[PDB]
């Protein structure tokens, strides 16, 4: 989760993840591109505040205070400039002095051209084979970090689309159980309370940004998938898009599909839960995938209505206690979709982005595997902007998202699960046109 260059022992040693920009006097000459003013080393604010209460509970977590585990120096950017080590400029910004406004535009997948969808569909490609250029991941928890002779990271480079999978993956994991060790009760850093939306925007900025950087096109936008159509089928499981059923395994991808090569990260569950090892890059296979063929969970075999997103827009509250999977009144909990789209919970329904997930009946709808989909993209690029349509509607209002007592990863000024540099549920919690630099084509139901 780290810049390649300060997952070594000395970095870890001295606590300070704050890499050059432009070394030109030799090493450590330009940490955070202070040498022009872009930035500097300073301490990190991690959040204090409580979280809800776990039992068991010994604290040992890596990523409860993200990220002082691991780091407790970082760049803090001057002006509108950003990035790991001050190099590039915050979102809606570009230029050498980031004094250039920027406006990228999110747009229906169905309503690209011929040529624009190839052209997603081989960039999406190019990026699960291109190594992320900047990060890498960790294999081993923190207390095996060094390797068996203390002076080895065990860290491993990755492609841009797996990091994204891994990413969500390093979120919901479960903490690691030694012998003789009462079983924790379950945590969620990125679903389950009121930071999943801000949580699922941030990791799309950041897989549209290293896009944007993979392809030289400053101006790449991710596409979204109308789920809330009602539809019996998936509108997008076509041989130019995101591939249709294999006509020899109704669960595969079809052959005629670049998405049929893909092959899976993170499916070793058993491996990391006996050995306490972290997903690692390799791959091992297929993606599965079967739209409308849970046979089992009928409820699941039909797509959210159109009024549905009408509806959950009508929930004026961001969030309620106790802040979870089984609030009421909640928009967050709605859309999250374990209440039914008025805002009523009930345990039995499975609305919205959850209902989609669940209509894909296979890799699409697993929580630790869920990305290696790449239908999870256009999911949740239209997931954000129902989000980013209610920030419009309510001004923004941020006074029911707590500042404490929520569930661990879910308090307000908590630095979201294991993004770099650091960065809060505050931080997403705005419109995104006039304060991350993208805007939504989209029309809304008028009930
Ligand atoms: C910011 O980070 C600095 C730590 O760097 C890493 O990054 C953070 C994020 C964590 O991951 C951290 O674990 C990493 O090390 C941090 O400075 C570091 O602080 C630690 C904790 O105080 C220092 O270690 C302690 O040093 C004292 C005194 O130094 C002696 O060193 C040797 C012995 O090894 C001999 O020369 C003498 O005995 C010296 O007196 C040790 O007494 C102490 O040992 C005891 O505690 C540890 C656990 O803390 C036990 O395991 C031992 O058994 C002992 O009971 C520690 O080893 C470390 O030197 C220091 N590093 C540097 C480079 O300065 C800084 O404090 C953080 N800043 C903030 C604001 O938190
Ligand atoms: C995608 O949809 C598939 C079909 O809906 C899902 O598979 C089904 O998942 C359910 C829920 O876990 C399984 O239920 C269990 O069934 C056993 C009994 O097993 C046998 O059941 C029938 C006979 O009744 C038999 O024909 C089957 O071959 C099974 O051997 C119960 O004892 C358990 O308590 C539990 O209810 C189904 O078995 C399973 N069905 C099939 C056809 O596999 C699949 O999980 C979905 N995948 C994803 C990722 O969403
Ligand atoms: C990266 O992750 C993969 C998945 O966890 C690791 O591969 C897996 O490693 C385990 C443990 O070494 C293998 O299990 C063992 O297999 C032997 C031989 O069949 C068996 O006798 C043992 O009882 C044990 O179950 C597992 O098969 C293997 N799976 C795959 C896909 O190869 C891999 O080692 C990890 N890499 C690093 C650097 O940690
Ligand atoms: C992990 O990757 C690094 C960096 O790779 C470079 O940048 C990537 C984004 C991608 O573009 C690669 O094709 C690039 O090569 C590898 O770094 C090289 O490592 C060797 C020795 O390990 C060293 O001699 C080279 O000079 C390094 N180059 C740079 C730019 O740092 C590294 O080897 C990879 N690690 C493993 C285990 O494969
Ligand atoms: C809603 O469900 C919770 C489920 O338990 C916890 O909820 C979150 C805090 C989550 O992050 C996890 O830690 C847990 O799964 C119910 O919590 C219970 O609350 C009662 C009353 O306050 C308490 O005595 C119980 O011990 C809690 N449960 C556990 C597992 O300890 C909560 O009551 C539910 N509320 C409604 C309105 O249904
Ligand atoms: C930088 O960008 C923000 C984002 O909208 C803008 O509101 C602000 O006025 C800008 N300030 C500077 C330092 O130019
Ligand atoms: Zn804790
Ligand atoms: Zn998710
Ligand atoms: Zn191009
Ligand atoms: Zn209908
Ligand atoms: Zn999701």
């Amino acid at each position: 989760q780290f810049p390649r260059q300060c997952a070594t022992v000395e970095a870890l040693r001295s606590g300070m993840c704050c890499p050059d920009l432009s070394p030109v006097s030799g090493p450590g000459t330009d940490r955070c591109g202070s040498s022009s003013g872009r930035g500097r080393c300073e301490a990190v604010t991690a959040d204090s505040r409580p979280h809800s209460p776990q039992y068991p509970h010994d604290g040992r977590d890596d990523r409860e205070v993200w990220p002082l585990r691991f780091f407790n120096r970082t760049c803090h950017c001057n002006g509108n400039f950003s990035g790991h080590n001050c190099g590039t400029c915050r979102p809606g910004w570009r230029g050498a002095a980031c004094d250039q406004r920027v406006l990228i535009v999110r747009r229906n997948l169905l309503d690209l051209s011929k040529e624009e969808k190839n052209h997603f569909v081989r960039a999406l490609d190019m990026a699960k084979r291109t190594t992320h250029p900047l990060f890498v991941i960790a294999t081993r928890r923190s207390e095996e970090i060094l390797g068996p002779d203390g002076n080895t990271p065990q860290f491993e480079n990755i492609s841009i689309y797996n990091y994204f999978v891994w990413t969500h993956y390093y979120s919901v994991k479960k903490t690691f159980l030694g012998v003789g060790q009462e079983s924790f009760g379950e945590v969620d850093f990125s679903h389950e309370g009121p930071a999943f939306l801000t949580w699922h925007r941030y990791h799309l900025l950041r897989l549209e940004k290293d896009m944007q950087e993979m392809l030289q096109e400053p101006s790449f936008s991710l596409p979204y998938w109308n789920f809330a159509t009602g539809k019996n089928v998936c509108d997008i499981c076509t041989d130019d898009l995101m591939g249709s059923r294999s006509n020899f395994d109704s669960t595969l991808i079809s052959p005629n599909s670049v998405f049929s090569q893909w092959r899976v990260v993170c499916d070793s569950l058993e491996d990391y839960d006996t050995l306490g090892t972290l997903c690692n890059s390799t791959e091992d296979g297929p993606i599965r995938r079967n739209p409308a063929g849970n046979v089992a969970r009928p409820m699941v075999q039909r797509l959210p209505e159109p009024q549905d997103v009408a509806q959950c827009l009508e929930v004026g509250l961001f969030d309620t206690p106790p802040f979870y999977s089984n609030s009421t009144n909640s928009f967050r909990n709605t859309v999250e979709g374990y209440s039914d789209p008025t805002g009523k919970y009930d345990p039995a329904v499975r609305s919205l982005h959850n209902l989609a997930h669940l209509f894909l009946n296979g890799t699409g709808g697993q929580t630790h595997l869920s990305p290696n989909d790449p239908i999870f993209v256009l999911l949740h690029t239209f997931t954000d902007a129902v989000f980013d349509e209610w920030l419009r509607r309510y001004n923004a209002d941020i006074s029911t998202f707590p500042l404490e007592n929520a569930p661990i990863g879910h308090n307000r000024q908590y630095n979201m699960v294991p993004f770099w540099p650091p960065v809060t549920n505050t931080e997403m919690f705005v419109t995104a046109p006039d304060n991350l630099g993208y805007t939504y084509e989209i029309q809304w139901p008028s009930r």
